[PDB]
């Protein structure tokens, strides 16, 4: 009865309702290090965060989801694998219920705390919805989180975690700037995928960024509070929201460095 990540509705039930799941480019892999091909002709990506405007963060079940405004060119991602440009319409987390595990994305099968997905759509689409059915109509930005000193721009994300608590409560998030999520180095891995949870549309280029962020442990701790629940119902707490690695098939994982 509608998925989710425990015994009887995880990863290995998803692929009853959604047949996607078994597809050729389905996320998340194991990036292997060794094999993936040094592209020269790959372009630096072009980040514009300046103009972001944030609006509201929202628990939907499964994660919390902070969404911008996306009616206009505010908050873009240009360059690198990518032809268009792509709008910013919200970022949510994957993490786990410990420090060891968490990440859906993995380098050369180490896991991470937790992964960030910077989710952005093609405009040459008009609309989200639109985008979501063609080979290129979304562009997720991936960035591995590793437990160690505090992370000074997530802090405001987990303060209102309170508010959030249980499925379908919100609240007003306005004035947020993404540009404190981002790492020194824009160094990434490329390759073809797909939505990591259903519907599980192959129609994303993935982008995923060498070097992770560090968030403290009492940052990461307050993420496992969150509720899969609804206000009044049994509590389940939020942990493990991720999927496992898929194989990668007939794919070539990029590189942008060597
Ligand atoms: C999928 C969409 C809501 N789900 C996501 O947007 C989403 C984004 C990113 C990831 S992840 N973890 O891979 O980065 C997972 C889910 C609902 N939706 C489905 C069809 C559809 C059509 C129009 C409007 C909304 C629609
Ligand atoms: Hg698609
Ligand atoms: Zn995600």
């Amino acid at each position: 009865h509608h998925w989710g990540y425990g015994k009887h509705n995880g990863p290995e039930h998803w692929h009853k309702d959604f047949p996607i799941a078994k597809g050729e480019r389905q996320s998340p892999v194991d990036i292997d290090t060794h094999t993936a091909k040094y592209d020269p002709s790959l372009k630096p990506l072009s980040v514009s965060y300046d103009q972001a405007t944030s609006l509201r963060i929202l628990n939907n079940g499964h994660a919390f989801n902070v969404e911008f405004d996306d009616s206009q060119d505010k908050a873009v991602l240009k360059g690198g694998p990518l032809d268009g440009t792509y709008r910013l319409i919200q970022f949510h987390f994957h993490w786990g219920s410990l420090d060891g595990q968490g990440s859906e994305h993995t380098v050369d099968k180490k896991k991470y705390a937790a992964e960030l997905h910077l989710v952005h759509w093609n405009t040459k689409y008009g609309d989200f919805g639109k985008a979501v059915q063609q080979p290129d109509g979304l562009a997720v930005l991936g960035i591995f989180l590793k437990v160690g000193s505090a992370k000074p721009g997530l802090q405001k994300v987990v303060d209102v975690l309170d508010s959030i608590k249980t499925k379908g409560k919100s609240a007003d998030f306005t004035n947020f700037d993404p540009r404190g999520l981002l790492p020194e180095s824009l160094d990434y891995w490329t390759y073809p995928g797909s939505l990591t949870t259903p519907p599980l549309l192959e129609c994303v280029t993935w982008i995923v960024l060498k070097e992770p962020i560090s968030v403290s442990s009492e940052q990461v701790l307050k993420f496992r509070k969150l509720n899969f629940n609804g206000e009044g119902e049994p509590e389940e707490l939020m942990v493990d929201n991720w999927r496992p690695a898929q194989p990668l098939k007939n794919r070539q994982i990029k590189a942008s460095f060597k």
